[PDB]
């Protein structure tokens, strides 16, 4: 398993971004009712080469299972329309929307995505 730091709100994300100055960041958004999110955890975040590739990346995640007010505010703020979504931030805490992942990617596909599109590295 990869070690994700849980964030709940917009400003916990922002703070995490500020604290991560100089490092690449990755924000995974999941929910318990999300089938493809679990696929990601089981078949992709579990890959030995995927994990190596994220070794130096700050790992954040938001559990939006409850779809409460803070969850919805976070999703809006990030313009996230469905799950799974993964967002990527460079070393200045800026997002690179062109690196978003918005469906399941298998290990080989996600490796290639990180190699070809991951920011801040």
């Amino acid at each position: 398993h990869l070690n994700f730091t849980q964030i709940k709100t917009v400003d916990e994300l922002n703070q995490a971004l500020v604290e991560a100055k100089g490092k690449p960041v990755m924000l995974d958004l999941y929910a318990d009712w999300c089938v493809a999110c679990k696929e990601f955890e089981k078949y992709t975040f579990s890959d030995p080469q995927v994990q190596k590739a994220l070794a130096d990346t700050v790992l954040l995640a938001a559990n939006v299972t409850a779809n409460d007010a803070q969850d919805v505010a976070l999703l809006k703020h990030l313009n996230v329309l469905g799950l799974p979504t993964i967002l990527f931030f460079d070393g200045q805490g800026q997002e690179h929307p062109q690196a978003r992942v918005t469906g399941f990617m298998d290990a080989e596909t996600f490796s290639a995505h990180l190699r070809d599109r991951q920011p801040g590295l």
